[PDB]
């Protein structure tokens, strides 16, 4: 089979197919690979980066996709376009979200990876480099929690879909899916179809920032008791793993995970 990815120091332009509405501010940008036999070359769990010139500055971003290795001829981006005119503070905008909001079919960016410090290597077991400097450790567990806001869903559907696909993966994940309000639930369909076919392996709860009137979930940022009654109970020594803004990592996620009696080196921010 065909790697696109073949060296991590090449920019490859990859052309976009497919743009799909997925809430008011957040895309599905599907890019076709070089031939339609060629596969990303993505371990599972790692990210790539999008280059482009836009306005005098060279803007390089970090993108997790949800596809894998298994799908052939395309990678699958979510992004959230940070549009201008919108935010008083940041009335600019986002420079790399706009700009991909702005690709017309056909239109090419170029790709460049993989890269990340986690890798899942399948059956519970983890490959998680303590820094950029070391090699990886080797940890196999039972069940992994998994706290996730807004794109952060991207790294998290990543481990879920590779996890679910293997009848003898027998890995319980737990996810803690945290929005703004009901629209803003990234993948809904995804999630709960996994969840309804792979019930016994994956469990899903959601809380927003501000709820329907109608809400059988939770309401409000991610606290300690979301974290103790949705994640796996800390004596099963499970894997958790967080991605979203860095101040809901800060204030909401890793104090909570102390009370509940979750250890930082069980803990992995992507
Ligand atoms: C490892 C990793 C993985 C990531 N994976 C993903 C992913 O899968 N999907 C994804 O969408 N992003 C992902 N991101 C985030 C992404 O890399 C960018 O931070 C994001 O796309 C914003 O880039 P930008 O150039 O469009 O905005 P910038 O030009 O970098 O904007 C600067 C900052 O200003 C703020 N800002 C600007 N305009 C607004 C606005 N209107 N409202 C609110 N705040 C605003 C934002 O905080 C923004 O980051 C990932 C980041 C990392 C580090």
């Amino acid at each position: 089979p065909a790697i696109t990815l073949e060296s991590p120091d090449i920019k490859y332009p990859l052309r976009l197919i497919d743009r799909e509405i997925i809430s008011h501010d957040t895309r599905r940008f599907r890019f076709a690979l070089p031939s339609p036999q060629h596969i990303l070359g993505l371990p599972v769990g790692q990210h790539i980066y999008l280059s482009a010139r836009i306005d005098g500055n060279l803007v390089v971003r970090p993108y997790t996709p949800i596809s894998s290795d298994d799908d052939k001829g395309f990678v699958d981006l979510v992004i959230k376009v940070y549009f201008k005119d919108s935010h008083p503070k940041f009335p600019a905008g986002g420079k790399m979200s706009q700009y991909l909001e702005s690709m017309q079919i056909g239109d090419t960016i170029e790709f460049r990876g993989p890269s990340g410090l986690l890798v899942y290597q399948g059956k519970g077991k983890f490959a998680i480099r303590p820094d950029k400097k070391s090699n990886p450790i080797i940890r196999t567990v039972k069940s992994v929690g998994m706290i996730a806001g807004g794109t952060g869903i991207t790294p998290m559907l990543q481990v879920i879909r590779a996890i679910m696909k293997d009848p003898d993966d027998h890995t319980v994940c737990h996810l803690l899916f945290a929005n703004q309000t009901e629209k803003d639930i990234l993948l809904r369909p995804e999630l709960e179809e996994l969840r309804n076919k792979h019930s016994a392996r994956f469990k899903l709860w959601y809380t927003l920032d501000r709820a329907p009137e109608a809400w059988d979930y939770g309401q409000g940022f991610v606290n300690e008791e979301m974290i103790r009654d949705h994640l796996p109970p800390p004596e099963e020594e499970p894997l958790v793993l967080m991605c979203g803004p860095p101040p809901m990592i800060q204030y909401a996620c890793l104090p909570n995970l102390d009370h509940v009696g979750h250890p930082t080196e069980r803990c992995f921010v992507f």
